[PDB]
């Protein structure tokens, strides 16, 4: 079965003050809550059954929000994180929830936007040893964390920040994984998500999914930032007449649930355009 | 004492899914919590004791965001929404706020701009009976609660989206009330524009005029809290100021000195807000 | 046969005075381009690379300035001055002897198309023997535009200007596809109610003969019909979001002239020189290489 | 007899542009709702400036002319002359040695756009200095990448440096200038700098080395744009059409101006809101009227 991780806790700090009593992962991108995005990117790779980490007093925000997702065809678990840092403690805490299985993790603050995106996380779904990481191509590249890799697709470097860009991809904030990595994650010495990579990278295992031209990609992490992600939704939306990220949406057309589930949930959005849309789609 | 209150609860339907499990008035305008906005409007006025009333889950987000804002010189104090509706019900769960006091009354999701605007709210708070209403002049006054009014700036007719518009003059969520208000609510779902008719019957509802070079937006769509987070940019970014920032307000308004301002950009030193009141201060 | 278009980019845009009281509508920027550069890619993405632009005479120069004979494109470029204020279906006999045979193509100087998708619908249009094809978007305000009604099949049914009761939420846009019997139409047909030869009296007669079909944008696609200050600053802030966000340009004639092969590497080299102090010149470069 | 005068600089290649300036001059292209030329030209009549000579290129210079005509219409006088050289910008007072006469000259760039409520304020205190000139200096936060003056309490500068490596401070040199008539006369007698031309900086370090050269300091509040990237461009649309929406007035809206401060009647207003009735910009003009 497909699983996948939602990271949805942190501190927000560069957000500061909005972030002082709400957290980063329920500010709104123009119409939605932030950790519709990350969560509708799990559900495009057919990812059902997710797991949802976020700190002490704003999980139970994301449960009032979110519940257990089976208005969504869903299945949402919820674990609260432990530790201020060490992303890769992921795979520890869900150790359970991961059981046999491989795994993806996303970043609650990555929107990630593309026609072709489903057909990349398909295949990265489909390789069946080791983990694709997703890269992203810009333009000042010793701004992020730099993978250079081979064309097969494997990963031959991993920089952060590097002076000296080996290569112009950045390495987004989504990942998937065989089932090895709680493994690697139980036995590793805080512990990141880059190290983990490494690993893969060091036997050969680690893939690169190319998000070229076509494709967006913003980490929303500051005052700045998250004003361009939300104008960049609204432009979307209301220039081409589609939703960007909308689950509803997402749950409806790769049958997740039917017309009528669809209507009931309009329901509560019918006072906004939101609503309206999601009835227009059934009919 | 200048008093003021806050009304900084609702459902905000219309933003759902947003406001799903965040209160409207956290949702950032730009780089501040929608709330930054009508709070230093009251403080624009002078007004540093400040009733905030909101929903019983939200209220605690408020007090972790606020403190008692004694941060600020401010005194804010909280007080949980009884009922969905009956905005006017606030000057009956502040009645003891209140005291004596004339009372200034603002919406949670109200943003007002305007160079002018302190000087409009000393005449508001000087008029000592009745109560100033504040109207914007808008092109589609059949949208809004509309005010009709004198020259003397007595408000003649209250209508809520008139058919047949009696002037181009909406009321804004920014009220001012001499104490006698307090009463009219407990003998009075109670409204705001019930409470206001009133003082117009009896003559005493004043209309404090916002023209051109004013700002106004009702931030509780999809569409204006966007536009409202955009103007707020565009106008800090061009123009070098910030708008509705507490921590400016305090120290140019001398309820709080530099070293306080330094303190508490500490926490904000990661982005520009905390830069811009370092820059301020010196 | 070849494929032929003819831009319609003339006009008074008095809408948006005064910034087209001594610039043409199709030569004001929509972000980083001249507006004509938008429906003249419309036309290169359906591989029409012989087109008549059709403007007024003070500016037929200046579109003849920046756009010289399109060769440097892969194209062929021809121009003549508009004769009547109005009467837009006068294209077709002031471009008769353009025509010649062939079937033609008709754009508007104002109208912005994007979508994936575009090329296949137009290449569906351009196939279509017998007819027309009209272009429509779906609105929430029918009401506001002409409106076409259509069938199952793809046929028009009815058309309505600025319908009190819609009768559906398609807009026909101002992209056109027509048979070579179109310049006949033209020349046989007399002024409508405002005593001028219309597109919408032609696109009617192809609908009566039940030889005119819909394509049809629905989302995916944007529109915008660039006439009033505020559009045109939606449809510049449109393209540079797409832009910046997605890392592709918008209606880049020298970038579509490339990826269609009507030019080569080098060419593209020569053409970015002009433009390398900004990032257009810079995009042209990278996309090369 | 002394009337206050005003040179714009409207000509240029605008290359930064292309190919949106192939055909159309930068001074002509849409600011939002008004033609680029509108901003500048609105700037001189805030500042009282009523004779004004318009310089562009020589397939331009008639466009200028069919927009905006004499500027009869709007209570000014606009003259026109067309650039002989390329560059050498300071070439702008022998070019207008004629229609400058006795009198002292402003001179601001076609692209610049100045907004400020108090911007009057500071243009007449510039006009009314009597011996030298006032720069007009803008707060930035990378004084490196333009033109930067350090200066005086007293508002003298004391230093000019072209992009800085070690800027002396954080003021940028705007487009906006203010001269006695002893400048026409170091134009003539000046030479060119290490690029070929006449230059406006050369002219302002020759004020300051005789302690005549004053800064007028735009702070927060004030906004300015060097409108020649496509970026700067789209961002001075926007900041236009936001102010417009959001507070109800016109920026350098030049018939409100010539209203505002009488160079025109209601009558004359109303007369000219025709032609542009179709749109908000006309309606505009007539709410202002009433
Ligand atoms: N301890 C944690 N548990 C769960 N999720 C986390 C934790 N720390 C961070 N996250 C989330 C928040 C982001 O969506 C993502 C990457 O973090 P980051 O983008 O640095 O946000 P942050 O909350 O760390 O911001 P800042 O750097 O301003 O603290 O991981
Ligand atoms: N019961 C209440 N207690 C306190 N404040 C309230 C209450 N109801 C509404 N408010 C606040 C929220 C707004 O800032 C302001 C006006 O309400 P409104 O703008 O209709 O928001 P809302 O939350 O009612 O949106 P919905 O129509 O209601 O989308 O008063
Ligand atoms: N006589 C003409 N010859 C060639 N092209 C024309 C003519 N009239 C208009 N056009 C162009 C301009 C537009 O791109 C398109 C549709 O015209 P329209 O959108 O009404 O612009 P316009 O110039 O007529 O604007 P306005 O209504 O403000 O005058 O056809
Ligand atoms: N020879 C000239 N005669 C008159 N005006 C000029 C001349 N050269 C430039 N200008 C104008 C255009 C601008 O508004 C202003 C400053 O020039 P600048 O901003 O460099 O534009 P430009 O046209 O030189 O752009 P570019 O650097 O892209 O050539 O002076
Ligand atoms: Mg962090
Ligand atoms: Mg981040
Ligand atoms: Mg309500
Ligand atoms: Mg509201
Ligand atoms: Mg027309
Ligand atoms: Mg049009
Ligand atoms: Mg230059
Ligand atoms: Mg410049």
């Amino acid at each position: 079965t497909r699983k996948g991780i939602i990271l949805a806790g942190g501190s927000g700090t560069r957000l500061y003050p909005v972030t002082m009593a709400v957290s980063k992962q329920l500010l709104p991108i123009y119409d939605k809550p932030m950790i519709y995005y990350p969560l509708s990117t799990l559900m495009l790779a057919g990812i059902r059954d997710i797991l949802i980490i976020s700190t002490p007093q704003d999980t139970p925000r994301f449960q009032q929000l979110l519940g257990d997702g089976s208005q969504w065809g869903l299945n949402l678990q919820y674990k609260v994180s432990p530790s201020p840092d060490g992303l890769a403690q992921a795979f520890i805490i869900g150790e359970e929830f991961i059981g046999h299985d491989d795994c993806a993790l996303v970043l609650g603050d990555n929107i990630f936007y593309g026609h072709d995106l489903p057909k990349l996380m398909e295949a990265a779904v489909n390789k069946e040893s080791g983990a694709t990481v997703f890269a992203y191509h810009v333009n000042d590249p010793e701004r992020y964390g730099v993978v250079e890799f081979d064309q097969k697709g494997t990963a031959v470097s991993l920089e952060e920040k590097p002076l000296q860009p080996k290569s112009n991809y950045a390495v987004t904030g989504l990942y998937f994984y065989d089932n090895s990595v709680v493994e690697m994650a139980k036995n590793l010495k805080e512990l990141e998500i880059t190290d983990i990579n490494r690993i893969y990278m060091e036997q050969g295992r680690l893939s690169v999914a190319m998000m070229g031209r076509g494709y967006a990609w913003l980490d929303t992490g500051t005052h700045q930032s998250l004003i361009e992600a939300s104008n960049f939704i609204a432009t979307i939306e209301e220039r081409q007449g589609l939703k960007v990220s909308c689950p509803e949406e997402i749950a409806f057309r790769k049958n997740f649930i039917n017309a009528q589930q669809v209507i009931e949930l309009a329901g509560p959005l019918s006072k906004n355009d939101y609503g309206k849309y999601l009835l227009k789609m059934v009919k």
